């Protein structure tokens, strides 16, 4: 699906650049997009998800909230409710052109919609119960069971991985076309602790 023509035309959709100091903590995902003007064709994009709501930094197309389960969290930017609880702080969902070696994150603001689908929600499961400090330099994507802790795959896995490696980071989901693969939330939680994957010399 990965069309670098419409990746293009849509980078002038990309306005208001800006370089932040770093979140208390935060969580990368991936946005897959395609225009109904364009039928086969996609390109992905990333999210860094940071503490505190700001309606306000997004463009007005983003700017919806959606909401943890039992009235327990939010999250701008993201176009459907989460059928999990957080832990009751709001979050948005920003635009990622870089995270910078000291943690910095150099954000933007795209005239799009905001990010559907369920594929954010195996970060936002990770932000909420496993990450306290610090952006893992990961990107993950993957779907979350009702028994929320197993990942269960989602569309555009290699939309989403081209994205994570322009911007110098491997893709971590369940299924094949990621980097790192993770069956479930405390594999995934297991990995950020590492560091990357554990290494087994012989
Ligand atoms: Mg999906």
């Amino acid at each position: 699906r990965f069309s670098r023509n419409l990746k293009d035309r849509l980078e002038s959709n990309n306005y208001e650049e800006m370089e932040l100091p770093p979140p208390t903590k935060g969580v990368i995902i991936p946005v897959v997009h395609t225009v109904e003007s364009a039928p086969g064709e996609a390109f992905g994009s990333l999210l860094v998800i940071i503490p505190g709501a700001y309606p306000e930094l997004l463009d007005p197309n983003q700017q919806v909230l959606s909401h943890f389960k039992n009235d327990t969290g939010c999250v701008w930017g993201i176009g459907e409710d989460i059928p999990f609880e957080g832990d009751d702080i709001c979050y948005t969902a920003l635009p990622l052109k870089e995270i910078k070696k000291n943690g910095n994150i150099v954000v933007e603001k795209v005239f799009a919609g905001p990010a559907m689908g369920p594929s954010c929600q195996l970060g936002l499961s990770l932000l909420v119960n496993d990450i306290d400090k610090g952006v893992p330099r990961m990107v993950f994507t993957g779907e979350i069971a009702n028994d929320e802790e197993t990942i269960v795959p989602i569309c555009g896995v290699d939309i989403a991985a081209i994205a994570a490696h322009e911007h110098g980071l491997p893709l971590v989901g369940c299924q094949p076309g990621v980097d790192e693969v993770v069956a479930n939330t405390s594999l995934a939680s297991h990995l950020i602790q590492s560091g990357a994957l554990p290494v087994q010399k012989a």
